[PDB]
């Protein structure tokens, strides 16, 4: 089955408001960037972002001018001309709107507060995807509360009833409507929800792991923000999961969440494919379009793993424009985030920077000895080796933030497709390195395995396996004379 190619395209509201499609000092990545050849390497294209207003429906920021917001959402869909696949959804969120302290935020905690809340929010998303011509809704809410998590799950089964019964109403077998949700991509704010992740998977096509935004100067060492595997040299965080309320026991909890360990985007994919619900088909893997700046590095290990004087302050605090070469910082304003469209300028403009590989992790990053620069991103190199991981799980396909960052030739959006669907590339001897792997096993991802069915009646010994209800079982001590899963002192260890 075809992997899903996840393209996030984000068009700031003044952008919308001021769109054009001749001059990129407005509109740097306008819809026409998009040929009929890109549009065939995408499946889903997500328009970032819509919000959750005060009446708590979705609606377009407030500020939006609506004709010109329609004639951008038209443009987009008319890309569908060249690719019968191709979805346009729409996302609701992102960090500006839906961060603890976003502008928006009490909007989301409210519109999922109460059954009616619930129906009325969701009716406002199919009334939003058919009023301007979207095939999806994506939820990108960063991120409900655990408190908060049943309501949120109970707006995803409404919305994907309403959706199921809109497909149905239109027609749309052919390419049903879609429901998906940005999950977190690292342990820390993956806790908040994760004990009710199959609940939260199951009314959706697929769930979008962020996994990039894994460093950033809000960590005292630099790092990979999307390292695939970790280097032993680099730094490692407590794993937060161990502590969600699972109702597991502590062999099972220490199994399942070794701590500390390595923040990559295989520890990411590993924690969601090791819960019982959770198919890896409807798992996504994010990658980044962009990297992340750090100034006041140290040389020795190219800028990994060293300390740093980057401000964390959001948005940027300063006038103070460092990331040499970089021109697009400049108009932003902040030298702490460059789209792979500049950082591939940045690297043919002499400007000192120096291209440096991480065979452990499989990233790249740049390096600048004289002004004490990292940046840490990913390439078509980098991938090659997150597309053959996505292929080994079995995962449901890529997504990345976003397309307005790739190059105007598009290699980024092209290397993905062509690792996926080009018949002349063969990855067969690819190498996927030495880089640690996530070693935690859970309920939903136990290694198959045979044992002597369970006999009533009989002692075991410590260490003893059994077959039971489907799965293999092992004693953690002696003289068993229980029922495994009837009694602490059997693991489940295996299944079939
Ligand atoms: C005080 C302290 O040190 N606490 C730390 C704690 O911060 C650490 O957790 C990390 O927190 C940071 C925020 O402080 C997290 O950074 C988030 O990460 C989000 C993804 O998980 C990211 O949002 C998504 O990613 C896109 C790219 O960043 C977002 O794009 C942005 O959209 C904006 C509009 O909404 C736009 O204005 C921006 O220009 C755009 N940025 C770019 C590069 O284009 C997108 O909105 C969003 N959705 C998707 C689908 O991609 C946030 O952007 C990012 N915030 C900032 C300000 O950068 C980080 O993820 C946390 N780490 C982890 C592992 O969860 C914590 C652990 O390190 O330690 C504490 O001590």
């Amino acid at each position: 089955t075809r992997k899903a190619v996840i393209g996030y395209y984000f068009i700031p509201t003044n952008q919308i408001n001021n769109y054009t499609e001749t001059d990129t000092s407005v509109v740097p990545f306008p819809v026409s960037n998009i040929t009929p050849a890109k549009a065939k390497q995408l499946t889903h294209i997500n328009f970032s972002f819509l919000d959750i207003n005060s009446n708590l429906e979705c609606a377009w920021d407030p500020a939006t001018n609506d004709a010109k917001a329609r004639d951008v959402v038209n443009r987009l869909t008319a890309l569908k001309a060249h690719n019968p696949s191709l979805r346009i959804m729409f996302s609701i969120g992102g960090w500006y709107y839906s961060n603890d302290l976003g502008v928006s935020h009490a909007n989301y905690v409210n519109a999922v507060k109460t059954p009616a809340s619930r129906a009325k929010f969701a009716q406002s998303c199919v009334r939003i995807m058919k009023d301007y011509g979207f095939d999806g809704v994506d939820i990108d809410w960063q991120y409900p509360q655990a408190a908060e998590v049943d309501g949120f799950i109970a707006a995803l089964q409404e919305i994907r009833t309403l959706l199921n019964q809109q497909t149905i109403t239109d027609g749309r077998q052919a390419l049903p409507y879609q429901l998906t949700i940005a999950g977190a991509g690292g342990a820390f704010f993956l806790s908040r929800y994760y004990s009710k992740l199959a609940q939260i998977v199951a009314p959706l096509d697929y769930i979008n792991l962020m996994t990039y935004d894994l460093a950033g100067p809000w960590e005292k060492v630099t790092n990979h923000q999307a390292a695939l595997f970790g280097d032993a040299a680099g730094p490692t965080f407590y794993n937060a999961l161990r502590e969600a309320n699972l109702g597991w026991s502590w062999e099972e909890l220490t199994r399942a969440f070794p701590s500390p360990f390595s923040l990559t985007v295989d520890a990411a994919v590993q924690q969601h494919l090791m819960m019982e619900g959770v198919p890896s088909a409807k798992i996504v893997m994010g990658v980044p379009f962009y990297g992340r700046a750090f100034k006041g590095v140290s040389g020795g290990n190219g800028g990994q793993y060293s300390s740093h004087s980057t401000p964390g302050e959001d948005p940027y605090p300063s006038t103070d424009y460092w990331l040499v070469g970089c021109e697009e910082c400049v108009r932003d304003k902040d030298p702490r985030i460059a789209s792979y469209r500049q950082l591939e300028q940045m690297l043919q403009g002499n400007y000192g920077y120096q291209r440096l590989w991480n065979d452990k992790t499989k990233t790249p990053y740049l390096y600048h000895a004289q002004n004490g620069l990292f940046v840490t991103y990913d390439d078509a190199e980098s991938f090659k080796y997150k597309a053959k991981y996505i292929k080994q799980q079995q995962l449901g396909g890529v997504m990345f933030w976003h397309l307005g960052q790739d190059n105007r030739n598009g290699d980024l959006l092209a290397a993905l497709d062509r690792y996926f669907n080009a018949a002349d590339y063969d990855d067969s001897q690819l190498d996927m390195g030495t880089g640690l792997r996530y070693t935690g096993v859970g309920p939903g991802n136990l290694p198959i395995m045979t044992a002597p069915a369970y006999v009533p009646g009989t002692t075991y010994a410590q260490g003893a396996l059994v077959s039971y209800q489907g799965y293999v079982w092992q004693t953690k001590w002696g003289y068993i004379t229980s029922a495994p899963g009837s009694d602490s002192a059997w693991l489940k260890v295996g299944r079939v």
